């Protein structure tokens, strides 16, 4: 059995054909779980659930080390609110490649009713495609002022989650350069795709949006059509993103974006199709 900071370990499931993982987390461990806030409450980032699903795809589905890991048709349901230092049990159950993720207070977790649903979707695994993928395009865009973005966003994100080092935009497209630091970079090979690194890619989308719209009632990921992970344990990527055309030119309740992550050398690391954003 392969250790994972969020999934935990396999445990018996009550359903005959289901496979289950449970682990304990807290705002202190993984530490990035204590560094995203909404209205003075510690709120677990939705990228947490995407990493758990990829980690389950790796461990539930046999294959080659270089296989592509896939999560599809993902919906994020309730937020997970942590109280500082108080442990939460996290659970991923899967049957016939469908998964669901729940959390519970550890002392109450014997009752299925104590478990709150956070994410659902499908997992899969495919051999690495030999097809040419494409490269990071030369956008020759306008630099986005990241110091202004970070000052705006400091109410939601602490120091471990300020990992965008450069961002340039042209229309609704942008290229970001994101890099883990400190402990997160140290631990990046424990993850399929470190949540702090994928959050940084998503914040590149936010930074594009917040160059035009208000950052109050901020956009929150609600799901995505597909994520494909082609290399595991990465620490630094350049990300190409594209926002779909918005309903409004002034202020939107929703946005949709596609993203491609490339390693520093230029190979495609991950794809995200139709990330759905909605204002909280
Ligand atoms: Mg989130």
């Amino acid at each position: 059995e392969r250790f994972h900071p969020l999934l935990g370990r396999r445990v018996l499931d009550p359903a005959p054909g289901a496979r289950c993982f449970t682990g304990t987390v807290s705002s202190d461990r993984p530490a990035y779980l204590g560094e995203h806030w909404v209205y003075d409450a510690i709120v677990v980032l939705g990228v947490t659930y995407l990493e758990m699903a990829l980690a389950a795809a790796s461990r539930l589905l046999p294959g080659n080390a270089a296989d592509t890991l896939i999560v599809e048709d993902v919906t994020v349901w309730s937020p997970l609110v942590l109280r500082a230092g108080a442990p939460a049990r996290l659970r991923l159950r899967s049957e016939d490649e469908r998964f669901e993720i729940h959390s519970a207070e550890p002392e109450r977790s014997d009752d299925e009713s104590a478990w709150t649903r956070h994410a659902t979707g499908r997992i899969a695994r495919r051999q690495l495609s030999p097809d040419a993928t494409g490269q990071l395009p030369r956008l020759d865009g306008e630099a986005v002022e990241l110091d202004a973005y970070y000052e705006r966003m400091r109410i939601y994100y602490g120091p471990r989650l300020r990992n965008i080092r450069h961002l340039e935009r042209r229309g609704r497209e942008a290229i970001g350069h994101v890099c883990l630091q400190g402990e997160e970079a140290q631990e990046s090979a424990s993850y399929e795709l470190h949540p702090a690194l994928l959050d940084a890619c998503f914040q590149c989308v936010f930074a594009l949006i917040y160059a035009h719209e208000s950052h109050r009632e901020p956009f929150v990921p609600l799901g995505c059509a597909r994520i494909e992970l082609r290399a595991r344990g990465v620490r630094e990527v350049r990300v190409h993103l594209r926002l779909h055309p918005p309903r409004s030119t002034d202020h939107n309740q929703t946005h949709t974006a596609d993203l491609r992550l490339f390693d520093m050398e230029g190979r495609l690391v991950a794809s995200v199709d139709a990330l759905q954003l909605k204002r909280a």
